[PDB]
């Protein structure tokens, strides 16, 4: 039977399949080859991904994401306690275990991260169904190489929840140096994983011996990812929309929300052109908004976030006790990673030494788990 591999991304998540020597990332039926990690909850349906994202701003409070930095942490957790300041949607306390309360058909109903993650899950499932045009039940799941029993289990049990058989629960690192080969490759290999996702920031050393992974140090921030660079472009637009309009676009939640979307994408596009068009109809009070942004500008406006990404790769090599030469494989992971001076910055820092980036770095995760998940099955 099928078996696929699945990165259940803080922010994004991806579904591969090995079939025929090469592996799918497996594309929904809008040909989209990701699912955003939003659930919402509404007075007639239930919405996952990008249906859910779409109407966050129209319906803060029942929308949800994030599930994956409460999955398997209990309530009274300084981490749980620090990121609920932040979120929209209501957790509490059954027992212990935090639950995010949501109003669902005009009726109060807490989930657990894991059945939030499960509706997540489901939908990953139903795009392997679509494309394969067989059922799929055979999983690898994907979670950050610092992940406890208890967030591992609780990932697990949203693979279950769903209706998956999740063969084995493997570190994200090594999933991505599987994708790559590299325990295939000889004498011990020192391997670096720079990991720069939406919302998070993962530096993993592994070396790997007669194909045996182990996690030499782990570095990074929970707190840094893409999301913070496009929060950076909507301020710069929103003073800029003051600057010439004399209006403050702030508090409409539903134009900010626009706004970060037009962000998000002409980041993506600074990734590949050295300018990119904001086009925004109707931004607020009747006003368009049509700019554009260079690369160097969105460079700038980033600097120093992008810079301090080598101080976690200094520490996770000072913790491995290895010095930069020993590396012997650098890996880019997650979709952040894309950014030509994020790469230009980590490959100076190497003295120049090629980075493994052919396999499309948000992708990666998810193309691991599916070897993976092939080899298992
Ligand atoms: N071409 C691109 N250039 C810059 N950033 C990108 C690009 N493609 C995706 N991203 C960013 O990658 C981040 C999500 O990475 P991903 O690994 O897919 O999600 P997760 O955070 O769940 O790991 C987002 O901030 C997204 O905007
Ligand atoms: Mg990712």
């Amino acid at each position: 039977s099928p078996a696929v591999g699945i990165d259940l991304g803080t922010t994004y998540s991806w579904v591969g399949v090995f079939q025929h020597g090469k592996v799918e990332i497996i594309a929904n039926d809008q040909g989209n080859r990701t699912t955003p990690s939003y659930v919402a909850f509404t007075d007639t349906e239930r919405l996952i991904g990008d249906a859910a994202k779409n109407q966050v701003a129209m319906n803060p409070t029942n929308t949800v994401f994030d599930a994956k930095r409460l999955i398997g942490r209990r309530f009274d957790d300084a981490v749980v306690q620090s990121d609920m300041k932040h979120w929209p949607f209501m957790v509490v306390n059954d027992a212990g275990r935090p639950k995010v309360q949501v109003e669902y058909k005009g009726e109060t109903k807490s989930f657990y991260p894991e059945e939030v993650s499960s509706m997540v899950l489901t939908k990953m499932k139903e795009i392997a169904e679509a494309y394969l045009g067989k059922t799929v039940t055979n999983a690898v799941v994907t979670v950050p190489a610092y992940f406890n029993d208890s967030q591992r289990q609780a990932t697990k049990d949203a693979g279950t929840i769903a209706g998956l058989n999740v063969l084995r629960i493997i570190n994200e690192p090594t999933a991505a140096a599987i994708a790559y080969g590299l325990d295939k490759k000889g004498a011990e290999r020192n391997v670096l994983i720079f990991d720069l996702g939406g919302g998070t920031f993962d530096v993993s050393i592994l070396t790997i011996e007669d194909g045996i992974f182990e996690v030499k140090s782990t570095a990074g921030d929970t707190h840094l990812g893409g999301e913070d660079f496009d929060n950076r472009m909507v301020n710069h637009f929103i003073a800029e929309f003051k600057r010439k309009h004399k209006k403050d676009i702030s508090e409409n939640k539903r134009a900010v929300r626009r706004l970060r979307t037009a962000c998000e994408r002409a980041k993506r596009t600074l990734s590949s052109s050295t300018q990119a068009s904001i086009e925004i109809d109707s931004l607020y009070e009747g006003i368009d908004f049509y700019t554009s942004i260079t690369r160097a500008r969105f460079e700038e406006l980033n600097a120093d976030l992008f810079r301090g990404t080598l101080d976690p790769v200094e520490k996770a090599l000072r913790d491995a006790k290895l010095d930069k030469s020993q590396i012997h494989d650098i890996v880019l992971v997650g979709g952040s990673t894309r950014i030509p001076k994020i790469q230009k910055l980590l490959q100076d820092f190497f003295n120049g030494k090629e980075l493994n980036k052919s396999i499309n770095p948000d992708e990666a995760v998810a193309y691991g788990a599916a070897v993976q998940a092939a080899i298992l099955s």
